[PDB]
């Protein structure tokens, strides 16, 4: 297919860790912003195929979405908030360097990254 295999979202053999930022991450961050109205084209991987990208996957090394964050934080994935905060960054950059400024899907993720960040300004210690 013109698209890979969505990210792994498990690890079968990691410890399970919780911390109260990774708490936080999933019941703050993620959830403030799976509730937004401009959440739904984040909610799950970009398909190239039906959304006509073709060079998507050529352009971006590392796809993200916060549906792949939203199962990875429920599955115990990260070992620290550290990196589900770096899959948040992936995800937005992904939509600013391949789409056009001032397209529509961009001022949808600027709104979720100004939220995201405001809530990650308040992360727990
Ligand atoms: C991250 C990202 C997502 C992108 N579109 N993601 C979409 C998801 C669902 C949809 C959708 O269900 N639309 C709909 C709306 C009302 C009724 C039915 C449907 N099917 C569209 C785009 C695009 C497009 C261009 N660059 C994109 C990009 O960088």
């Amino acid at each position: 297919s013109m698209n890979p295999p969505p990210p792994e979202t498990s690890n079968p053999n990691k410890p399970k860790r919780q911390t109260n930022q990774l708490q936080y991450l999933l019941r703050v961050v993620l959830k403030t912003l799976w509730k937004h109205q401009f959440a739904w084209p984040f909610q799950q991987p970009v398909d190239a195929v039906k959304l006509n990208l073709p060079d998507y996957y050529k352009i971006i090394k590392t796809p993200m979405d916060m549906g792949t964050i939203k199962k990875r934080l429920e599955n115990n994935y990260y070992w620290n908030a550290q990196e589900c905060i770096q899959d948040f960054n992936t995800m937005f950059t992904n939509c600013y360097i391949y789409n056009k400024p001032g397209d529509d899907i961009v001022l949808m993720a600027e709104a979720l990254e100004k939220l995201f960040l405001q809530k990650i300004n308040e992360l727990p210690t």
